[PDB]
């Protein structure tokens, strides 16, 4: 159980890209990699584990830095190679914490010296990672320049000048890689909990209608095909969240990756209309309130989320339909708030209402829908609604074994329920 399945090559115009070498079936795993470097992002920090990135109500805090919090003593140990150095820095920053991108790039710079190679850099190393120096706007260069003066500052302790780092390695150029080659680490419940750098995965170009999706069983990362992919076909993923219009997607892809998405979709404006059904006036105020809420989600702060959600869904009932992406986003948030708070009746109220949009927005098999759908069925089973629960849990499996695969332990939970939902229609 080893044979290779992808490879790099030269695109007509868009740089370096992956391709199948033999035909692929949907649900097939193609690549698998640990991070070259990864870190629990500022919000999740103090809430999740500093290694395995898992949420265990209580956490043991850092010996000498008292910032980094651990799952166990074993998690705390194999974390040394990485935490060894950074402990000192964070220690005397207190409380000011380094913006993720830095604390990451701090960790990376030593994992370059590691000597014996990494799997993460098997097909594409760090120094190959496209940075887009040319044709990068000012206020962005002026943006990255800042981070450098912040990095050097934050690091001081272990790094006083560029002579302590390998040559050809350049800091400003390195943030330019990490602005546009980072990876959002999503946990079980499809929550963002960290940022990684997977320099073989970064060989994947962008379609808003991808054929590959990636899922995070902790910091470990899986790339699978979601459809039938023929020899010589360039493999692609969507770097963005699926709840954005072509116009929102255009703006963000210029601001980060410097390009035009020339997918069949970004030209015809797929789903675009359906996304903003309702009067612009109505939801403007919702896409505004979405900038607050989304913050407090990442900071695992549910109680205020549930205030700002209830009030606003209670408000726009008479006028704004669920299928409106920004309305919907509050609905997912609404659901997510209720789950972590244990209001599982309310939880199901909100979750079931989102079910249908999701179907029209996330095509064939998307792991976001998967988990969402799972949370629904799982919410239903609990409520004792066995028939339609078996319906959704089944659906979840039809999505998830192609999105997550057998190698994901989440699947385990899924089947258990299906055999336990069997037990309640006894
Ligand atoms: N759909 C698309 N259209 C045009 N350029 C794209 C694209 N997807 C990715 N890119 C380019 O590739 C970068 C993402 S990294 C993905 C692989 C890239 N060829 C590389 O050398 O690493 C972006 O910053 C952008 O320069
Ligand atoms: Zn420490
Ligand atoms: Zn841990
Ligand atoms: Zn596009």
């Amino acid at each position: 159980m080893e044979p290779l399945k992808v490879e790099k090559f030269a695109t007509a115009n868009r740089g370096n890209g992956l391709r199948a070498v033999t035909p692929l079936r949907p649900g097939e795993l193609l690549f698998r990699s640990d991070p070259l470097a990864y870190t629990v992002c500022k919000g999740s920090r103090g809430v999740v584990c500093d290694r395995c990135l898992l949420g265990k109500e209580k956490l043991m805090r850092c010996s000498q830095c008292r910032v980094a919090k651990y799952c166990s003593a074993k998690c705390q140990k194999k974390a040394w190679p990485d935490h060894k150095r950074e402990c000192k820095c964070l220690k005397s920053c207190k409380p000011r914490y380094p913006p993720d991108s830095v604390r990451l790039l701090g960790r990376v710079v030593f994992k370059l010296m590691d000597g014996a190679p990494s799997e993460s850099e098997k097909l594409y190393s760090f120094y190959d990672l496209e940075s887009n120096i040319n044709k990068l706007t000012e206020d962005r260069k002026e943006g990255l320049r800042q981070l450098v003066m912040t990095f050097q500052h934050f690091m001081r302790e272990e790094i006083q000048d560029a002579s302590q780092l390998p040559p050809a390695f350049d800091l400003f150029e390195a943030f330019a890689k990490v602005i546009c080659n980072s990876f959002t680490i999503c946990n079980a419940e499809m929550q963002e909990v960290g940022v990684g750098l997977y320099p073989s995965i970064s060989l994947l170009n962008h379609s808003c209608d991808p054929n590959c999706s990636i899922v995070f069983n902790g910091p470990h990362l899986l790339l699978r095909a979601v459809r039938d992919i023929e020899v010589g076909e360039e493999l692609t993923i969507c770097y963005l969240d699926m709840l954005m219009t072509s116009e929102e997607r255009r703006k963000q892809l210029r601001d980060q990756y410097c390009f035009e998405c020339d997918c069949f979709r970004c030209q015809t404006q797929d789903k675009d209309a359906d996304m903003l059904t309702g009067d612009e006036q109505v939801w403007k105020e919702v896409q505004e309130s979405l900038k607050k809420i989304e913050e407090l989600k990442a900071h695992w702060k549910w109680e205020q989320v549930l205030a700002m959600c209830q009030a606003i869904i209670s408000s726009n009932s008479e006028r704004l339909p669920d299928i409106n992406i920004y309305q919907l986003k509050v609905l997912d948030c609404a659901m997510d708030a209720c789950i972590n708070l244990g209001l599982l009746e309310e939880a199901l109220f909100y979750g079931t209402r989102t079910m249908e949009p999701y179907r029209i927005f996330f095509p064939g098999s998307h792991p976001v829908r998967g988990v969402q759908v799972m949370k629904v069925g799982k919410l239903q089973l609990h409520q004792g609604m066995f028939p339609q629960a078996m319906k959704n849990l089944r659906l979840a499996f039809d999505i998830m074994r192609v999105t997550h695969g057998r190698e994901h332990s989440l699947i385990e939970d899924l089947i258990l329920l299906l055999e336990e939902c069997d037990a309640n229609i006894r």
